[PDB]
């Protein structure tokens, strides 16, 4: 059986149908018109797109299948090293440092963060009751204010300060005119001097983030008080299975990855979970008196947080239909066939198009264009490989209990604050760089003047 594929373009293949701004919302057009599975190739790469639940939960086989880092992307590979993320699993320093980092995400260390999540998401409520009455909010632009500062703040002592700012901190404009060079170089005569000053302004913006990352490693060798937190155990933590500690080198990786992985996704899923309610009235209310119920207090406690279960829900549908890493990739360990029909190489490459694998109507029913929480009712229901905005296996989301214990706080204390007026009756228009997040979404939000403690 040959396997599906869109339309090619002389020997640049399917390359040319990636000439957009959008091309994962491209590519779920083609996994419409093409179904499961559908084979994609460019000059230097080939990969094979997968998109039902049946082919994925093979895929996430990790006897037969383990994580790949894509080719066409090494320049992020370049600038995260072997930290966490951009490291393969066979790699000495994965291993290490997944054992060393994983108690940083236990259950006690959770209750740790809450309190200076809290005092991040006191500055974001803050900010937004003390608007004019002719004002708005820039829903992502303050999302990522407030996630940027809660992983600089919970993972490492250091403030950020976002709230202080008009734009955004340097680090992320850097950090986004550092990735956007990066991408733009992919189809680029590269090494024409025409493009020297690009090259000279992506150095600038290494060196903020480097610098940046410096300082938190100075701060923390001269501070005075007592932290367990993130960069503690990055520090002094040591491998059980060879009781040494990450070197420097490592550790300098990790700290950027964590920066950069633990805001941005997440600054997107409150974008989306807020959008995604204020166009749906009946669920805002809904998740509205669970806020009210749930939060008697003047701030949340950590228990309060965990009783949010419609809030939570609400997350889950949000990430169900846009995961905001909406892509990852695969390689067979070995020849093997895919679904009875599709043999593989070793070394091939899979992907797995998350949003159209969470749109599978032999899984979800027909309404998965739907907005509806109660999905996630009863989560036991919920077939395996079904659901996975946070990957897969032991190259899963380490921080996915920080992500949703933070986004959970975050909108139960806007949604208990404030009513939601989706004043501009905005349209959905989803920005793409490795992450999705709604692009000039806006709201006003209505203050229920009901006090916040310290
Ligand atoms: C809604 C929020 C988030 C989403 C949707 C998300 C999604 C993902 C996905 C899909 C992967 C697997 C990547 C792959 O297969 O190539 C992953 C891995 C990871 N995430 Fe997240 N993530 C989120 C939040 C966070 C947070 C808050 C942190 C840190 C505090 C974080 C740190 C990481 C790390 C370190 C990995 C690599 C895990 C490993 O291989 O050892 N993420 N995330
Ligand atoms: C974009 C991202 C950093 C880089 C990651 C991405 C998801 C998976 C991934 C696979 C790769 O092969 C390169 C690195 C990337 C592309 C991460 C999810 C959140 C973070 O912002
Ligand atoms: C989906 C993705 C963004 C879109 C990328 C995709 C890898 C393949 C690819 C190559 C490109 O050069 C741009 C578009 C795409 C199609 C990326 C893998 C992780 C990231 O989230
Ligand atoms: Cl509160």
């Amino acid at each position: 059986k040959e396997m599906p594929q869109p339309k090619t373009f002389g020997e640049l293949k399917n390359l040319p149908l990636l000439n957009t701004d959008k091309p994962v919302q491209a590519l779920m057009k083609i996994a419409d018109e093409l179904g499961e599975i559908f084979k994609f190739e460019a000059p230097g790469w080939v990969t094979r797109w997968l998109s039902s639940q049946r082919l994925i939960k093979e895929a996430c086989d990790e006897s037969r299948f383990d994580k790949n880092l894509i080719q066409a992307l090494k320049f992020v590979r370049d600038f995260f090293g072997d930290g966490l993320i951009t490291s393969w699993t066979h790699e000495k320093n994965w291993k290490k440092a997944h054992n060393i980092l994983l108690p940083s995400f236990s259950q006690q260390a959770m209750k740790g963060y809450h309190a200076m999540m809290v005092d991040i998401a006191v500055q974001l409520v803050q900010k937004w009751e003390r608007l004019n009455a002719d004002e708005h909010i820039e829903v992502p632009e303050d999302m990522t204010r407030l996630t940027l500062d809660t992983i600089g703040l919970c993972g490492f002592n250091y403030r950020f300060n976002s709230f202080y700012r008009d734009q955004p901190h340097p680090f992320i404009t850097s950090m986004v005119r550092a990735c956007d060079e990066a991408m733009n170089k992919l189809q680029r005569n590269p090494d024409d001097p025409a493009y020297d000053e690009n090259k000279r302004q992506f150095q600038e913006d290494i060196k903020v983030m480097n610098d940046l990352v410096d300082k938190i490693i100075a701060d923390r060798k001269a501070s005075g008080e007592q932290s367990d937190d993130l960069l503690t155990h990055m520090l002094n933590g040591k491998d059980p299975e060879t009781g040494e500690p990450l070197d420097d080198e490592n550790i300098r990786y990790q700290i950027i990855t964590f920066l950069i992985a633990g805001h941005e996704t997440t600054s997107g899923l409150l974008s989306f979970a807020l959008y995604f309610l204020v166009k749906n009235p009946h669920v805002l209310q809904k998740a509205a008196e669970e806020a009210a119920r749930v939060l008697v207090d003047p701030v949340p406690s950590y228990k309060q947080v965990k009783q949010l279960k419609y809030v939570g829900m609400v997350l889950n549908e949000a990430l169900r239909l846009w995961p905001t890493a909406p892509a990852f990739s695969l390689y067979a360990k070995e020849d093997t066939v895919l679904g009875g029909e599709y043999p593989l190489e070793k070394g091939d490459e899979l992907m797995v198009l998350i949003p159209q694998l969470h749109r599978d109507k032999t899984i979800w029913g027909d309404d998965v264009e739907e907005f509806r929480p109660e999905r996630f009712e009863n989560p036991s229901a919920i077939p395996q490989h079904a659901f996975k905005p946070f990957g897969n296996g032991q190259r899963a989301c380490i921080g996915q209990q920080f992500a949703l214990h933070e986004a959970t706080l975050v909108l139960g204390m806007m949604l208990k604050h404030f009513d939601f007026e989706d004043h501009t009756n905005y349209e959905l228009d989803i920005k793409e760089t490795l992450t999705l997040k709604p692009e000039g979404f806006v709201v006003k939000a209505k203050s229920k003047k009901i006090p916040l403690g310290g």
